[PDB]
This record gives structure tokens, sequence and C-alpha cells, in this order.
């Protein structure tokens, strides 16, 4: 089993693109299936737009259409990449100290933005155009936890979000660009900002002991909002409006040090009758899948009303098949 | 008599500095006398420091201090430069599209801005190192024109974006302490101040009747008043001790109508009414202003700060002579 | 995740040594943090000096400086080599059955001592050099004898009977001021005058047999933390009964090895930590956990009411 090094769903949580050491895979969600691989070597980052056949390959910058089998460009940086995402309009590469965006759609450069030094490589980009907005942190070269709000459009930045007092851990911005949640380096404390006022909307606590966090994502209806950290377990928390809504438990076979990023489907009908779930023939049950780094993705089922712990259902594996 | 290319006063608004295509020279005000002059070459931007024997001198850059006649540094840019500032920590040049920030003291560079396209060379440098502020606008790359960035030279790195005006920002200027920033639309009609902690605009000032080109703007001292200076051949005064202006500066109507016209405003002093008969006791202070003008000419005035009004003018020099 | 071999702290306890089948890391404490790390191969004993720069690797003897990337000098033994401790002026290498001591500056030889078998490598150093001592079991070929052995002119000074069994771990003030002992049965400890011999202090733990893994003292010496097999941590102050205690997580890996070391007392912000904890700031002393899984456990003592401590983080080492 080849030693895998980047996970990230699409931008609308329907696809699974991956990276290995020795290439990289692109998987599907709802009828499971591999729709492309390709053995090169060792691949960093992986990056895929709404479906439609284009990548971003970091070898451990390379754009290819992989329906095709051509490639569009290639972008050499000075330093080494750290994060790159997407939407239908502009495209974002990041490194320690430079930003860099370009147009996906004639890929000359379109702005360059010096900021301080992020060794984590954080970022958070709206995918709808509509809203297309950037965010990113602005350390000192207490004011630990600044992040400015970028708008790509226009090209300006548009209000500083005094968002932590450390330094900040984790960021996502929902799919219409409306909303931003932010945590910092102890994931005690996620706070929620509106991205077009910047007063904060939502703070939910996470955890009782500080714990380090993975990655933040929103719900496609920006209902819920899901947290990954060290300690095995995936909090939701519920932005219909604190405490977690529902939780997710791995089984407990599964190796404590994983990475994990999950993400939250639309609500589907399932089954009672065959699953007893402890009765209507069906009910909607609002899926979640989670991916490990150790080469496994799990299904999990919540209740909008009743939340909780939440069932499993399934259980794949992402590397052999 | 050479043309002059560059007028602006010192950081503390007791000194002259002055560019002509010969050469420069450096003045001073209340013992008025010529401490400093070189036949070199044309010059286009000569700042001074608070005294302490410091330039900053740019061809039609080189840092040269005038006691010793030696040259402290060297420096060469990829396009020309439009605007320098100090302060007694920070060193600032602008090109079009560029910010480079250098500590005064090490001369080593300490960051870069990448700003939209600034042909008017406009920026705004507080002098105190308590508030090390410097604003520079930000507009739309190609109805938000007039957006501009406050950005903090001592943690380098920007604190909020200010939604000045809804035209292109013409001239900026900080008050001596680094609390306060006025800002003028390319009509001239308008004059607002925000306070740049907060970010609130405190006081919105009317300038004149109809719209007309602003030259340039400054503060007090003391921070009570803030003069401006347009085509009209007027000069305002405007109270921030908080609309219309305050007072009014009517220059001798022989002068010139193109002549550019900078300003500043002194501490009150103590004058003899037995000589002038302002229309008493013997003496009363009177706040004194200095307007030097394109041509070459140096304008003395008085305000009374109860009764503002017209000022009187007292007496002219001829800088070049 | 490749398992690792080697996991100590730094003689002031502000780092973590710790070295791998693949290679070896330093990381930081309060500021946490990967500062140095290599993969050049299978380290069984990586130590390091107070900061400085400078390590001594044992495969599974090299000393080498992490700043200059340079190799002082190596050394080779007839057996394996057990334990290593270092202080500002002497290198002591333990082996089965002989000990060696260095000049830490020279790298000369100083001298050897022929003790007998010491299968646990246990030894024990004053890190500081206005006290350097050094003390050592001394099984009969009277069971609980340690060596005081002066380093500073190279001459045992005296010889204490600790405990009647078999001594178990060891450990030696900053200041070199007071030696402490547990008997391989695990339920009493035994405070010492390293200078005069006498017993001061006698501590009551492990009430059913878990064996005492290690023991280390402040660096103020105001409390003393054993480490045992029974997945909680006991502190006793040297100011009977302990005094504090802590309960690592239940979801942890219980085939572990456990040490812990406390720090200077610090200040802790409330805000930072909502669910739990919840002054602004409280003067609580940091002890830190870090056991052969993989995890440092940061956890705070009121120094009034002690009690069973809370737990502020837990980080992942090996990433």
């Amino acid at each position: 089993s080849p030693t895998i090094n980047f996970i990230n769903f699409n931008q609308t949580g329907t696809c699974i693109s991956l990276g290995t050491s020795k290439g990289f895979k692109i998987f599907n969600c709802e009828p499971f299936g591999k729709f492309y691989s390709e053995d090169s070597g060792g691949y960093a980052i992986v990056e895929m737009l709404f479906s439609t056949s284009l990548l971003a390959l970091v070898g451990i910058l390379r754009i290819i259409n992989t329906k095709k089998h051509s490639i569009i460009c290639e972008v050499t940086f000075p330093t080494s990449i750290l994060s790159v995402k997407m939407n239908k309009s502009r495209l974002v590469v990041l490194l320690q100290e430079q930003i860099y965006i370009y147009d996906i759609n004639t890929m000359r450069l379109l702005h360059t933005i010096e900021t301080n030094p992020n060794p984590r490589g954080l970022m958070a980009m709206s995918p709808s155009v509509a809203n297309s907005y950037l965010v990113y942190p602005s350390p000192p070269k207490i004011k630990n936890g600044d992040v400015i709000v970028f708008n790509l459009e226009t090209l300006q930045p548009t209000m500083v979000i005094e968002a932590h007092k450390g330094e900040i851990a984790a960021m996502a911005i929902s799919f219409d660009g409306t909303l931003m949640a932010t945590a910092s380096d102890k994931g005690t404390i996620i706070r929620v900002f509106d991205i077009e006022t910047g007063d904060k909307i939502y703070q939910f606590r996470r955890g009782t002991y500080a714990t380090r966090i993975y990655s933040i994502s929103f719900s496609e209806d920006s209902q819920y909002l899901a947290v990954t950290g060290s300690s095995k377990t995936v909090h939701i928390f519920k932005l219909g409006h604190s405490r977690h809504f529902a939780s997710l438990k791995l089984p407990v076979e599964t190796n404590s040090h994983v990475m994990t990023i999950s993400s939250i489907g639309s609500p589907i009908d399932i089954d009672t009758s065959e699953y007893p779930e402890l009765h209507e023939p069906v009910m909607k049950m609002v899926p979640i899948r989670v991916v490990s780094s150790d080469g496994y993705l799990y299904n999990f089922v919540m209740d909008p009303e009743r939340g909780g712990d939440c069932l499993i259902l399934s259980q794949y594996s992402i590397l052999m098949d």
C-alpha cells in the first residue's frame, strides 16, 4: 500500500481527489468508482474543479485536462507551493509568503499579494463567482489572528477581521461565499463571521482540552459545519440557529494518528426496514463521508432532529479497491 | 530665476526644502536663512527629516548628510520614484504600483506592498513612532473607487480598510501624532477626516462652491486646524476643535493663478498690535501661517482663533533671492 | 508512523528528545514545535544538554552538533550502551558492568568505575556543576546500596543503604542537594540528603503492585513526580499521602511507557479553553507527560488545592 499525501473532495462534495507517492487517483461518491488514475510519481497537491476534467498537480504547478490527456500549462514558482484552490473564475496559488491569483480562463497573471509568512498554507476560497471572495491569515511581522478578507472579483481587500487572539489554525467558506468559520491553534473555540459585514454570527466550543484541528467544511446548503481533529472524532455544528449538535466516532481499530477530512451531503431517503435505527419505512438521513489518511472511507447518517452519535453504515478502501 | 519643481516643509513645519532644475536649497522659517544649497543638477524630490541633517534626493534615490557632506547610501528602483516620506523610524519610497519600506537606521529593506496603480503618488505618513501608520489608496483594477489601505509600519501588517470616498482620492494627510487622517476626492468638494484607530469619520467639511483641484492637505502641530490649498488661488482653514471653512487665505491679486501652493500652520505666537492695526491690547496671540507657492514666494498670514475670517498678510519674501 | 525507540526531556524539562527507528526529532514544550529532525536511521539513545546544540547518538556512541551539522567524535564500547546523562562539566556512559566518565569539553577519559551488573541501566546525575555528583546502585555479587560518586574529584563520597530490595528508579534534584529512590515493589519513596545521607522524606504510592518507572524533581525541587505502569502519575510535595494525581485519558494505548517533568509555574488563559476549566489568568504549575505512543500531554495543578489535575492539551509527536 503506497503512502498517500493528499485527500480532498471537490467543491461540491460529490467526488474524491487523492495523491499517492506513486501517482494520483480520482474517485466518485454515490455510484462509487475510479474515474481516473495515473502512475507518474509523488504528488503533493491534487485539486479539481466542479468535475469538468480540470486538475492541478503539484509534485512532492501543472494543470492537466484528464479527458483530453493534454497539458494546458505549467507554472513555476521560486518557493514550494503550500495550497491551491479553484473556482470556475479564478486560480489561486499560495506560497509561504506570497499569494498568486490567476484567471482560470485566460490563465494570465492578475494579482500578487505579499503576506506575512504562513508555514501552514492556510486558505479559504468562495467557490461561487457571484460572491468570489478570498481570505488568508495576517500574522504580525495581540494581533495574531487577523484575517484579510480579499475580494477576487475586483482584486482589492474588503475588510480586516480580528478573528482570534492566537494563530489561526483552519478556515473555510460556505458554498455561496456568505459565511466564514475560523479556529485558533488551540481548537477550543469555533467562530463564524459574516464576510459581508464582518460581525461574528456564531461561536462554537469544540472539545474540552486544546487539541489540533485538521480541516473545517460547510455543508452545500450551509446548514451544518464539520470539524475534524486529533481526537479521532468528528463534530458537527448546526448553523440553523455552543456544544456540537452531533458527533462522529470512528471505529476503535482506526489508528489515532490519521488525518481526517469530511463533507456533508444533501439529505436523501434511506430504508429503515433494512437498518434498525432504533418506524416509518423511509426517513431522510443526512449523509456524511469521512476519509482518513490511512486510506479508508466511512459513511455515516445524521438525524437533523435527534442528532447525537451517528450510526455508521459502510466502509471502503480508497487504496486498492 | 531657475524653475522649481518641488517644495515641502519638514515634519514639524519649521524648515523649507526646495528643488530647482539646477540644484536644491534648504531654508528656515522664524529666523529666516539659507542653511544649505548645492548646484548639482535637477532635483524632483527633496525631503528632510526633523532637521538632523538627513535628506532624500531624487534626480530629475540618494540619501545625503548635509553636515558631513557624505553619502549614507544609494538605492535604485526599476521605475521613477513618485513620493518619499520619513519619520524617525521608517523610510517609505513609492513607485506607481509598488511601495518600499525601509528602516531609517539600518537602511535594510523591511517590506514591499503591491498596490493598484497610483499615478498621482499619494500617501500620508505619521511622523511619530508611537502611532507609525502609512495610508495609501487602493482603487479597483480594470462605486468603491476611493478605498484607502491603513498600513501599520511598526508590525508591517495592514490594520483596516477605509471606504473613504466614492471617487478617486486626491490628497491625504496624517496629523503629527498619527491619530487622524484626512482625505480629499478628485472633485475637492468634500473633505473627510477619519480617526485611524477606530475608523469612524469624525468631521466632514465642504470646500468652496464649485468643484476644483486640491494640491495638498496638512494638519496643525496640535491638530487644531487643517489647511487645504486649491486651484482657485485660495487657501482654506478648517477648525478641528469641534462644515464651512473657518478662515480663508486670499493671496495678493497680482499673483499668477497657475501656481502650486502648499501651506503650514504654526503654534500661536505673540504679535504687537501697535505696529499692526488689526482692527486693542498691545499684544495678542495670532496663529502664523506660511504659504509658499511654486512661483517662488513665501507669504505670512495671521488668524485670530476666535474671530477667524479673512486673514491679514504681514510680509512677503522671495525664495531664490 | 515509524516506531520510536527513545523519549526523554532535557535537563530543564523544556524540550523533548525523541529518536525513532528512522531518525530522531527535537521538540519544545511551551511553544510546541519541531526544532530539528534527521531521517538518518535507527537511534537508541538521543540525549541533549541544556539546549546548546549538543547531542549524543546511540545506534539501535557519536556526539554531534546540530547547528554546525558536524561530528565532534565517535567512541566505541565493548558492550551495548544502556544510559547516557550529561551536565555542563562531565559526560558519563553506563554499560552493563562498567561506568565511563568523560570530560565534556576535552573528550579525554577521566575515570572508569567497575560496578556490579546493572541490567536496568540505572544511574542519576546532578545537572549543576556546583555539586556535580553521580549516584548508581551497588547490588551484591544489602541490595539497595547507592554509591554517591563525586565527579568533581573522581572519588566516591559515601554509601547509602537506601532500600532493602532492588532499586527501581533514582533521580537527583537540579541543585544536586537531594536524591530520591524507589524500591522494586514501588510502594515507598525515599529522599536522601546527598551531603550527609540522612533520610528526609518518605512517600506512599502504588496501593497494588504497580512498578515505578521514572522519578523526577521540579526545578525548585518543590515537587516530585513518579510515573508507573498504572497509567496514573503521582505528585509529592517536598514542603506520606500524594499531593496530586494525573489520569491519562482512557482512550490512549495502554502498551506505553510514560515519563514526566514539572516546570516553573506559568499563567494560562481561561478564554482559550471554554469547555474545561470554566480571573482571566491563574498561576498553575505545568506538568508535561510524554508516552511512547507518540503523544505529549500537558497538565496543570493548583498549588494549594492539588487533587486530580486537568489536561489542557494533547499534541501529537511524529507529526
